[PDB]
């Protein structure tokens, strides 16, 4: 890395990137290094990037087409820029407070999400991430061989479920179209059953994979500060909100980068 | 606000659940009463506290530890030459044996009187890799439903070291290297003790869950089949990600964790890299409701 400075967060995933101004267009050499760090570290974040809504969209477009997720509210004037907002007065349960990755009920879920902290507490409201590369790679060779050929049925029936009940089928293990690396691909929010198996057969196996994937040693924990811009890979990671900031205002915006069909 | 409540130290909470960074103090020196009382208050509130940039000697490490209570080294760990009170969490860059403490537990709960706290000091740690996770058993308890609390608050739990250096350990394959771990008597590993499932912290007066899957064998009076589901639920509940924090280490960071109201976990993400911390253990008293 010669155009940026990269500081890995853990031995598994996550890296802080400095030495670059996201308010400006990125030359080829700088963009290529950012993409290289993204593919390697899977979640990357840039402190001190007070970027406008328009600069947010422009940066996001470098990753791919900006295709908003279905269920979130957009800011006035910018359909692409969606809100993760919780009022100080707000009670109840937080958006995304279980391990998941976004919108896997889609035939082509999002490739990536670009999140920008606008107003965040001095402490509280971290976001957890984990690597599905590491999840797959830490399975024994025998377990890998055993489940590699399985497919899993996804649907949105528990988030907003007619379109919420529509099923799609994804491989249990997918090859990342950018890195070429294999990762586990299951999540408790959207996965319904292993295709072809009975309920009794499927439930314990999915349950094990949920437990395995979310092992603490496969995770990292990102702390937010105002003007922090973060990108996560929606194919090879999962993420989780942390609701430890009752009574405090928390506001981030996000753009969603379109992806292609998950493939073996 | 912390900036105005604390006059001798500066406190920066790590999460909304537990953990805090402490600065404005020199651990090389004896602590005056007001400074110590503020540290103890922060310890009781935040449950795991750490002090970056404290380049201290073994003697100073021991002296600071003694403010929390009497030193009482844990049975399993080797000590450094010249300092029986200072034990090692040391992993050579080339070793590939099981990593010490790589699942959620708290220390030596098989003792009739487990440690009250541990003071850990980073000697030589990787630039990245080897974080320690912590979680609050106050929060774990307080987030159970009223009905689940009523159901289990009267239970007691059987603890032993059998999976660490007793019969169950000796009957399996994953072994610890002799870098930091002593050879132990198998009968000592199998010795059972019974503690309450919910305990009152003597310093804070608060109630916390008290179970861990390393040392807990079963709920007293129950069969294994009866105990397995309740205990397994409690482990899953306590280790919910939103009940945790994650501490990253740097050389000369000194950390204190409360061995009664927290659990902790090593993270084995630094294969091929040297990692060395020292630690003193503060003696505790019999866990009580
Ligand atoms: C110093 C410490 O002793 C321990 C040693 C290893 C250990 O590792 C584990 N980690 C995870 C699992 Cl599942 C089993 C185990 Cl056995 C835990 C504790 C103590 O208790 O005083
Ligand atoms: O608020 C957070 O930390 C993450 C929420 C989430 O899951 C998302 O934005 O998709
Ligand atoms: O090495 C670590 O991070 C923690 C090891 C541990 O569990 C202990 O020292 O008791
Ligand atoms: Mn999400
Ligand atoms: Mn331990």
């Amino acid at each position: 890395f010669e155009r940026i400075a990269v500081q890995p967060l853990t031995g598994v995933l996550g890296a802080e990137i400095t030495g670059v101004d996201l308010r400006e267009p990125l030359d080829d050499s700088t963009w290529n290094e950012i993409l290289d760090a993204f593919h390697t570290y899977q979640v990357i974040y840039f402190p001190g990037q007070a970027i406008t809504n328009e600069q947010h969209i422009a940066f996001s477009r470098r990753f791919g087409p900006v295709d908003p997720v279905p269920l979130l509210k957009s800011i006035e004037g910018y359909p692409e820029v969606q809100m993760i907002r919780r009022e100080a007065n707000e009670s109840g349960r937080v958006i995304g407070d279980d391990w998941h990755t976004d919108s896997t009920f889609l035939d082509a879920p999002p490739a990536a999400v670009v999140m920008r902290a606008i107003d965040v507490p001095e402490h509280g409201g971290d976001t957890g991430f984990l690597s599905m590369y590491t999840a797959w790679e830490t399975l024994s060779p025998t377990m890998q061989a055993t489940i590699e050929g399985l497919n899993v049925v996804h649907s949105a029936t528990r988030v907003f479920g007619d379109a919420g009940d529509r099923e799609t089928v994804h491989p249990l293990v997918v090859t990342h179209p950018g890195s070429g690396r294999k990762g586990l691909y299951v999540n408790q929010v959207y996965c319904q059953r292993i295709e072809g198996m009975t309920d009794a057969e499927s439930k314990p196996l999915l349950q094990f994979l949920y437990e395995h994937a979310t092992r603490f040693d496969f995770t990292c924990r990102v702390r937010w500060k105002k003007d922090q811009v973060l990108v996560w890979d929606n194919l090879c990671t999962m993420h989780r909100a942390v609701p430890d900031y009752a009574g405090k205002f928390r506001y981030l915006t996000r753009t969603t980068v379109g992806g292609v069909r998950p493939a073996r």
